[PDB]
């Protein structure tokens, strides 16, 4: 009963790639970003991403469920963890 935030690595290099969760079920949601290892925002859009550590939380801007940001990789290409809440 919560909002369905999902992962889809879009863009990559050997720097950073830009990942792109897809929310579906409300539009009023939050998907916790996490990035891994010493990973951190270079950027991000169709959403109001911001943080200051590991993790950064992320906001709907009213017409972008899915919102996309580059990780930087720093020695990781993983893609990061991203949670969801029904608020």
């Amino acid at each position: 009963t919560g909002c369905s935030v999902t992962a889809t690595r879009a863009e990559e290099w050997s720097d950073g790639f830009n990942v792109t969760y897809s929310v579906s079920g409300s539009s009023a949601w939050t998907v916790n970003l996490a990035l891994n290892g010493s990973q951190t925002i270079q950027a991000s859009w169709n959403a109001n991403v911001t943080g200051s550590g590991s993790t950064r939380t992320v906001t709907p801007n009213g017409s972008g469920n899915t919102f996309g940001v580059t990780v930087m990789k720093n020695g990781s290409s993983t893609t990061p963890a991203a949670t969801c809440a029904g608020s």
